[PDB]
């Protein structure tokens, strides 16, 4: 069995503490449980968590591993070796500019936004919305409702691709939850560990990561995706429940 | 006789040049007719245009005058004095926090952005943007186009004041172009100068200076505010057929 799980709304809660998933988490270690972040956050955020290879960045769009993974792959980076899934970040920032040109109004995101004002906007600190900004792959969108749709197709209109993390709207190409753990499972040194996989998610980006997986668990609000388990409460709460209630039971085997 | 004159749309056309207000610039000068911009941009991008004070900055939030005027009044700074009459825009900028959090929604200004943002959004070079952020009083918002009336009503209910300059919204608190033209025309060395004063500007942070004026010209598009003369062409064009056909015969008598 391999864990994959969204971090912020999910393994996180708003303080982006563990809560109640701590101990989950912890005895998930303790059976052997491979637990692998999949997330919107960038490398510097997924790094400020203390959190280690491997992981998969900014929905998809980047494949994080130790720098001795037994399976090659990627380019060396310091105790990382890198695996691209998506387009580059200046890239992407290229076609928001020739869509923005098409729908005739301001397309503003991460990049054009200083760290002050993202910090004010996400309720992080200034150095924590620095990390925020350093994305390699997707960009964060700071859209207002209206032109939400204006702008999505705007957006689609310019072959990008978009999806929601659950409080913004999010531009790139090729960055998709699925399919980096699709690659990841296939990069995996021990095929049989990585034969079964769970997916937890709170959000529409997660969507492809319910598909991706062999058991998904929504801990969102509201109604879960189609077939997707759900939990009787959301986030860290969420994520203990479905340990307990549907991975411990199925690891005592 | 003083001339005061809106600059982007009445002294210069979509592009920043003076076309075919050139040479009435040229005329009103070598008769001796101080010309007085009074502009939305600040004071970094006037003097980038070569303009020698005095002039009236982001949209009357402070009067610039040379060191060396005979009435002294403000404050000395380099070879200026200034007459601040709008809260800083560091206040200003506190406060769009606070309708922010009132309106429940972003409200973005030039202070959140990076020049490149700024450059792309008003078609200015990066250098451009750059100035055009140095503010000292005014914020330059940039809206969606639906939020628009929700935002100014947040940006009174805190006590700020609003105009638009053409494209753009601002928010300030004391900046009036009306008043600062009033002021100036107090502080005039030689009040028999400023006893008849012309106004020419082409937008709704204009309103103000046609009432502080003897002569007041509407150089924008379509028909003018009662009380106010049009031109039969908009812009720079405007500006020269006031010139010839409504300045310098009053002059000549
Ligand atoms: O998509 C969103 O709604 C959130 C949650 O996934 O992520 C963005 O916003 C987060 C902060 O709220 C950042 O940490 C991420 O990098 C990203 O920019
Ligand atoms: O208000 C506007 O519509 C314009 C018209 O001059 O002024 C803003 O926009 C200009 C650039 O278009 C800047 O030069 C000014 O500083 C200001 O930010
Ligand atoms: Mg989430
Ligand atoms: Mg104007």
């Amino acid at each position: 069995m391999i864990v994959f799980t969204d971090l912020d709304g999910t393994l996180l809660d708003e303080r982006g503490e563990l809560g109640p998933a701590r101990e989950a988490l912890e005895r998930l270690r303790a059976l052997g449980v491979p637990v692998v972040p999949v997330t919107a956050k960038t490398r510097k955020e997924v790094e400020a968590l203390g959190l280690e290879p491997p992981f998969i960045v900014e929905n998809g769009g980047g494949l994080y591993l130790p720098r001795d993974w037994p399976v090659r792959a990627g380019r060396p980076k310091g105790g990382y070796r890198v695996v691209s899934l998506a387009w580059p970040y200046r890239k992407v920032r290229a076609r928001l500019r020739e869509a923005e040109a098409l729908a005739g109004r301001p397309i503003l995101g991460y990049g054009d936004l200083t760290a002050e004002a993202v910090a004010r906007l996400t309720g992080l600190s200034r150095e924590a919305a620095r990390r925020a900004k350093a994305r390699e792959y997707d960009e964060t969108l700071v859209l207002c409702p209206e032109e939400v749709e204006a702008v999505l197709e705007a957006l689609e209109a310019v072959g990008l691709e978009w999806t929601h993390g659950g409080r913004f709207y999010h531009a790139a190409k090729g960055a998709d939850k699925g399919r980096a753990v699709a690659r990841l499972r296939a990069l995996w040194p021990d095929p049989e560990e990585a034969r079964f996989a769970v997916g937890l998610g709170d959000s529409l980006n997660d969507l492809p990561l319910f598909r991706a997986v062999d058991l998904a668990v929504y801990v969102g609000r509201g109604d879960p995706p189609e077939g997707v388990l759900a939990t009787p409460a959301p986030g860290p709460e969420g994520f203990r429940y479905a340990v307990e209630r549907y991975l411990l039971p199925r690891l005592s085997r």
